[PDB]
């Protein structure tokens, strides 16, 4: 049930993607469908979708650290009704397989501190906020 | 005056990378000269360097919320002889320059918590840690 998504598929991740910003209260702009075909078609990256009730969005970027490049996973969703029941953890796990085959050297999710349901998920299935015993801090600035 | 690395420069930011991870007593992986070579070469990311004394190492990478790329600052080092007198203020200024000419959504860095002297570098520059009242936390596994 979890698959890669195709161009076609640019449609649902954006409705997805929608929805998850409506239940944070954050708006979105214009376009995310049209930009989700360019990007699944042409871009070092892919998304995953479980069905058409959860996705990952995850990025490929160049590291001088290693051969393959470094993955985000910038963005996971499981719809409301279907979390609590392994759809998360599935994803996640075809995450790593699917960025396993790019000999990717690393993951790297950005999470808000207070998202502890997120910290506790991520935390169980391996990673880390911790880096030489100091966390790890995102700065951003949007332009 | 700061200049975008071209391939000739691999061997400078090699060194310059090698030795911001001997400072901190980081990991040095193996080939990183012949990996800046290659990552200069292509598109989706670019060096910039002061002299032969600082370096910044920017990567692009798509997103559904812009036309143009989120930009990564993912290596940001002055040599300590030159610091506190500007230059790594002039490196960040040229990053803001040239990803406005990727027309770049947004910059990202991500900071050890315990680097104070560096954070308070980034906030007089215009970035933010803080999203709707919380930290934002970078969780990784290395691979
Ligand atoms: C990258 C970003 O976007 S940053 C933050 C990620 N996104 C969000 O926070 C958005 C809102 N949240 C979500 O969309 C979801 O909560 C996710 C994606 C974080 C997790 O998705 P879920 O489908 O709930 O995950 P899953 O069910 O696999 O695991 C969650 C809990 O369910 C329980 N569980 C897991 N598998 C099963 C199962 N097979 N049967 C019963 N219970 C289960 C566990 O108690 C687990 O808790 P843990 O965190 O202590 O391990
Ligand atoms: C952080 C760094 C890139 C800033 O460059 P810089 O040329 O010193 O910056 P500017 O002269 O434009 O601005 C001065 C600020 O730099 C910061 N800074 C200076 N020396 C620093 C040092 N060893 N370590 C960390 N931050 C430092 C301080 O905030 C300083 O401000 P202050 O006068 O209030 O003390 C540079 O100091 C450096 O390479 N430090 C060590 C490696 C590092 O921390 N990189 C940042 C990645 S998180
Ligand atoms: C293991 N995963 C790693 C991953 O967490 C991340 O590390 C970032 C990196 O960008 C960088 O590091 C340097 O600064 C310092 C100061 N302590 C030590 C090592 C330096 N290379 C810092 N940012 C900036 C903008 O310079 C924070 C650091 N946390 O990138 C590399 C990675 C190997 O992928």
């Amino acid at each position: 049930e979890i698959r890669v998504a195709e161009v076609a598929d640019a449609g649902v991740v954006a409705k997805l993607l929608r929805d998850f910003n409506t239940e944070f209260d954050t708006p979105v702009p214009e376009g995310l469908e049209e930009r989700f075909a360019q990007i699944i078609a042409h871009d070092d990256a892919f998304v995953l979708l479980a069905g058409d009730i959860g996705f990952a969005y995850v990025t490929l970027r160049p590291s001088p650290y290693y051969d393959g490049p470094v993955a985000m996973l910038d963005e996971l969703y499981v719809a409301p009704a279907h979390r609590n029941r392994g759809v998360g953890t599935a994803l996640l796990q075809r995450v790593f397989e699917e960025i396993r085959k790019h000999s990717a050297g690393e993951l790297q999710i950005n999470v808000d501190e207070v998202d502890t349901d997120a910290r506790r998920f991520y935390e169980r299935h391996g990673l880390t906020n911790i880096e030489q015993g100091s966390r790890m801090l995102l700065y951003i600035r949007e332009l």
